[PDB]
């Protein structure tokens, strides 16, 4: 029922996200200078880097608002991609399996957590 327990879970599964060949392309912001359309599809930007930043500033309240930017870079990829068989969107849709199956356990105990503390 640790409350705060989240935290440490998102930094280690980050460093498996940072660990798997298939976030390269998704470890920094999109390179506009090879991608100069990228702005006219894609209204808010994200990668890895700074969901990590975000997470060790302090600045997420949640591991729900963790999984909503992470969410964020793979429906990025999803609205981007010129095909559903290019090369970087089927990196994004195997990154995106490992990382739903892996944050799961982290926000139900997130939230069994709150509603111990509630109780
Ligand atoms: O999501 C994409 C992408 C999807 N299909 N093709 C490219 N990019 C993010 C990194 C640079 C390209």
């Amino acid at each position: 029922y640790d409350i705060q327990a989240w935290k440490k879970q998102c930094e280690e599964l980050l460093n498996l996200i940072f660990q798997c060949e298939d976030s390269e392309p998704f470890r920094q912001p999109v390179d506009l200078l090879e991608y100069p359309d990228y702005r006219d599809i894609i209204d808010t930007p994200m990668d890895f880097a700074t969901v990590r930043e975000t997470l060790e500033a302090g600045n997420y309240e949640s591991p729900m608002e963790l999984c909503k930017d992470v969410r964020l870079i793979f429906s990025n990829s999803k609205a981007y991609t010129p095909s559903k068989r290019s090369r970087i969107y089927s990196m994004s849709l195997r990154l995106s399996a490992f990382f739903e199956e892996h944050i799961s356990s982290v926000l139900s105990d997130y939230k069994s957590a709150l509603r111990f503390h509630k109780r």
